[PDB]
């Protein structure tokens, strides 16, 4: 109970990094939502670990896309961008 928003709200985003059915318009939104939703308790410093784990061995990280998502999204957030993201460069 923790790693579940994750995805319910950047599902498309991490396909989109590592090649699968996003970023469309699901990924923007789900991001600049995660950005500002993902401040509950810290949220996307929990997400990075979920993310730093199923990076761990993936698909095909075109993190171009991933650090591209952002500028895509109107998202603005430092958010570190990263294959192996840590939860301590995040904002
Ligand atoms: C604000 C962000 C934007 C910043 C600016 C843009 C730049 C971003 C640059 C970085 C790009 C990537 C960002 C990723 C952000 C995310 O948080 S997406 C998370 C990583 N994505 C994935 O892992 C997608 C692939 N999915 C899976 O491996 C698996 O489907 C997941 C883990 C999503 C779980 O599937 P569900 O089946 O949907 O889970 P469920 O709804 O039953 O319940 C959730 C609960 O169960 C755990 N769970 C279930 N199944 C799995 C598997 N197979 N593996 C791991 N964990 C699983 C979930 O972890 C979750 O745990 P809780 O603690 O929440 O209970």
């Amino acid at each position: 109970l923790n790693c579940g928003q994750v995805d319910s709200k950047m599902k498309p985003c991490l396909t989109y990094v590592q090649g699968g059915p996003g970023p469309s318009g699901e990924c923007c939104n789900g991001v600049r939502d995660l950005h500002n939703q993902a401040q509950s308790s810290g949220d996307r410093q929990t997400v990075c670990n979920c993310l730093k784990g199923i990076a761990r061995g993936i698909h095909n990280l075109n993190l171009n896309n991933a650090a591209s998502i952002p500028s895509k999204c109107n998202v603005n957030v430092p958010y570190t961008i990263s294959p192996d993201i840590d939860c301590s460069r995040i904002y």
